[PDB]
């Protein structure tokens, strides 16, 4: 049904510069967006600061 883009179901990327942030990763398995600690520059274009546009976005309802 999707084409299948290469950045909504990538590991969350965590381990490149060194900072403590929060950010929403989208999990595959629950679909809920859990919060982790990116590392900051550098990594996939999966990093949401906030839920509601993590969501709207890989779901989109």
């Amino acid at each position: 049904e999707f084409h299948g883009p290469s950045w909504c179901l990538t590991p969350a990327d965590r381990g490149l510069c060194r900072a403590n942030e929060n950010r929403f990763y989208y999990n595959s398995v629950i679909g809920k967006c859990r919060p982790f600690k990116y590392s900051g520059c550098g990594g996939n274009e999966n990093n949401f600061t906030s839920k509601q546009e993590c969501l709207r976005a890989c779901k989109k309802g």
